């Protein structure tokens, strides 16, 4: 209804309420937030209802009101508006309303997998679960200004509606407004940083396991419409990074390992059969690279083996390592390095981002040439690595099988019940503490192996006195223990060592 | 759908996505949280589709998933559930399924009208707004264990359905589930800590300002029913906190600012009377208490007179203060202390809790009575405290009057734009640089007293070069340019010395 919808506009103008403490992981609802197509900016508009929570001042620009993209590139990451008074619409052509509701988010590089499943499928997949209805009535608005890319046909599956890029807007009229919009992508899923800062590597605290990773894979193999059986998979790549005697390597894992071996690639088949095929094989073998991000379509029990040209170094490039070794994810993984120079084929004659290092470079070639291992880098031109990583490779096969054989739950207790404590008094004037309480009531309902308590001793006023690790649910404190005096106690539950349960209420003992 | 119910969560069990970094500000979604009145637990379900994002591990009790109140008490504020496997179901009671959407949640003290309008109505209001649907859809679930309190009227005004209390829910059954259950409550809105850690205080970095305070009150005043006139309106107090000469004050107010006088009461009027009278008007006059909350009603233009009793600093009592003088209430805030003995009645053979001091102490009774000011403190207990701000006051009139006499936009620039910079060469070998560029886009639609620029030098290696505030667009350094270097150059644009705007991309100038 235009009339209605430019009047709520110019008269109570733009509604903003955020979820989040920092622009790292501020998600925020927008009611009426437009943006010009010339300026090339999102409007808050300041009307005589406007709501602006969190209201940050000049902190909304250190460094930006949110993220829009999960990769922390300092550039296409950031989302800002900039302010009108909505007054200001009288001097301004009139605006083309948009009734879907909106989903605002950037990408940062469509053409890779691994960045399109990593940076914005699985973050997509949860942001958009977060809030009801999002997920079956959102269309995505993807702003950062690249075209579809690749794999437009995978963020497709994302959305119910059909994804909008940013040069369409510029068709739709002079000045946008969204009557709902939703802008910022959860990190939560996030596992790998790309080496803007510090060279590239797992995040420090990955708050995503193999359940939630699974849940998205179903929704993507459903999507896709693809939802005896012991075979290797040999995901295969055609332009570059080839494994030179891959038909020999075929023929000698299926013979030690005694099952079917078969190829794929992302070039050849449609990736519905790709997922077709990841989905059930019980050994997907790959040269490093952005094909192995299907590694999360693996069935549980299944090994990765990421195979590695020369003088690149598994430990410096580990996104399928740490997506494998998730907890949870159920999977085993072998990296296998190629150490033999006899054995790879170097391209210094190709495209400087293809791998060519003619580009330009006096002495430096010869640095790059004799070099033995590429040195720890930061994103996301180095020479060396470019070089190394588009080499061909021919696999030493008995290398590879010997270091295949060589390298090959978790619920948390409740609180401990009815904690209580008695002093005692022994000889002559000699004071006892004895602390007992009833297990954890979830733990009737599960089956572990071993069960602990620790108890945590204070004399009000200084430190602890060391926990104590016990199997029993009663104890008796002797030494240490003064009459006169008043003790905090606290006790926790552990499942097998290593699975710390929360503390129960503390109990004041009074000797 | 009974079978459908119970299958769904047997097999696929318990969902959670939630938002935030730490429990401070997690919102949880989840879908088949269990509970069970026995135990008084939430349960989460782990089966075959079950997802928990974040996945905490051990982080989960450190100190818990997240804050079930906005009330930082280290207590009621947490919210954690214990995990069972999904297959524990078939040695349980057959579950109660709650089919409303639910938002869970704690209430601090719902007897208290500032502590119900400040940690309760205004986060929920805006935590139901963060997600659509809620605010018309969700059932309140308060699980704190109080009974309704004495504002039970106003919660009810917030959800469209009937709240429900603990104690209401061990009458449903043993084991209930909620398909559809939100759980947390945004601190966005908060201003004030009541002192469990350092003495009460405003909050560090208020995020709320008077627009969204004042969406918020018009959504009440719609709720209750109540959308020539100047006046003052004396709330006064009927129980304890009197103002002893309160029919001379209503006179010499009325005579000296010439306008009518009122009172207003909370046990004399229906709510719905007091908003009516709160939000037309002109000057609020009242003992520091509760009733003072209902500031955040008022139109703008009026004046808080908050009035203190003998030995009651106003500088350590601020939440009214804090709440009037937030950016865009556009209140005035006068203070007023009672320094006279001779006007002031104890009532030392109270109830502890209402004041009395005989209830037990020494020559502790002594030191109190004697004390002429009570000293920074924590909550809650504090016996001077409840004595001296229970104490009855006659108002010195020509005090309050020339104190009262005594005590009588916003928005920031975009980002400049095409900023370039030009390397030129003067006397022999001596370098300038020029540096250049358009206004923000936004700022040809505002009226703004004081438009400079900032910009900022760095000789690239070291630390900036002492910014320079100018008034033009374009500006030539000379001093510290140097031939053969190069300079990274910001520029911001600020309005009115503190309205800071974001910087451009930085720009790379070669001379
Ligand atoms: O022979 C090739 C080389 C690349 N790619 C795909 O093209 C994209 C870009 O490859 P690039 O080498 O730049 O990324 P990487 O594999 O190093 O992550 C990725 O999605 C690759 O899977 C492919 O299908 N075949
Ligand atoms: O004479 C009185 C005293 C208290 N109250 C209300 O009773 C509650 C508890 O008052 P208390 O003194 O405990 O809190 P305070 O006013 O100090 O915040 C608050 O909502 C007060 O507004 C009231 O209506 N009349
Ligand atoms: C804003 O203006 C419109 C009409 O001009 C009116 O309906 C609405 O109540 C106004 N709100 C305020 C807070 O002035
Ligand atoms: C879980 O079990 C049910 C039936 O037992 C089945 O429909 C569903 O596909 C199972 N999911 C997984 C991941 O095993």
């Amino acid at each position: 209804d235009y009339p209605k919808a430019l009047q709520i506009l110019m008269e109570g103008g733009t509604h903003m309420v955020c979820t989040g403490r920092t622009h790292t992981d501020r998600i925020c609802r927008f009611k009426w937030l437009c943006y010009s197509n010339e300026a090339e900016e999102f409007i808050f508009f300041h009307g005589n209802t406007s709501v602006m929570l969190p209201n940050l001042g000049s902190r909304r620009f250190q460094p930006a009101l949110l993220d829009l993209s999960t990769v922390e590139d300092h550039n296409t990451q950031y989302f800002n508006f900039v302010e009108l008074p909505a007054a200001a619409l009288r001097f301004m052509p009139k605006p083309v309303f948009v009734p879907d509701v909106a989903l605002i988010a950037n990408r940062f590089n469509p053409d890779n997998l691994m960045h399109v499943f990593h940076d914005d499928l699985l973050p997509l997949f949860y942001t958009l679960r977060q809030f009801p209805g999002l997920a079956h009535e959102a269309r995505l608005f993807f702003m950062e200004g690249w075209g579809e890319g690749a794999h437009f046909d995978l963020y497709k599956l994302l959305s119910p509606k059909q994804p909008l890029l940013r040069a369409q807007l510029k068709t739709l009229g002079r000045l946008l407004c969204f009557s709902h919009a939703f802008v910022g992508l959860s990190k939560i899923t996030t596992w790998y940083q790309y080496g803007f800062v510090q060279p590239q590597g797992p995040k420090a605290n990955i708050l995503v396991s193999g359940n939630e990773i699974r849940q998205f894979a179903r929704f993507m193999t459903e999507k896709l419409n693809v939802s005896g059986e012991e075979y290797i998979l040999v995901f295969s790549r055609t332009q570059n990074r080839l494994i030179l005697n891959e038909a020999e390597l075929l023929l000698a894992l299926a013979q030690e390992f005694q099952m079917k071996t078969v190829t794929v690639s992302l070039e050849d088949h449609t990736f519905a059969d790709v997922v077709r095929l990841v989905s059930n094989a019980s050994m997907l073998v790959s040269m490093h690279g952005a094909q192995l991000v299907t590694t999360l379509f693996l069935p549980r029990g299944a090994t990765v083996v990421e195979l590695f040209p020369y003088a690149v170094n598994p430990d410096h490039y580990t996104p399928y390592k740490t997506l494998a070794m998730l907890p949870g994810m159920d999977l085993q993984y072998v990296a296998w390095r190629n150490m033999m120079p006899e054995n790879t084929v170097t391209h210094p004659e190709r495209p400087w981002d293809q791998g060519g290092i003619t580009h330009l470079d006096r002495a430096e070639q010869a640095r790059i040439l004799q070099s033995r291992e590429v040195p720890r880098h930061l994103c996301c031109r180095n020479p060396e690595w470019l070089f190394r990583i588009y080499q061909d490779t021919k696999v030493d096969i008995p290398s590879l099988i010997q270091t295949i054989r060589r390298v090959v739950v978790g619920l948390y207790p409740g609180k401990v019940r009815e904690a209580r404590c008695q002093a005692s008094v022994h000889g002559a004037s000699e004071a006892r503490l004895t602390v007992s309480w009833q297990i954890p009531w979830n733990l009737k309902y599960l089956k572990v192996r071993e069960v602990k308590y620790e108890v945590w001793l204070q004399e009000q006023g200084e430190n602890t006195y060391v926990p104590y690790i016990l199997a029993l649910q009663n104890h008796t404190f002797t030494e240490n223990i003064k009459p006169f005096t008043t003790y905090l106690v606290w006790v926790r539950c552990i499942f097998n060592k290593i699975l710390l349960g929360p503390f129960a209420d503390v109990l004041v003992c009074n000797t």
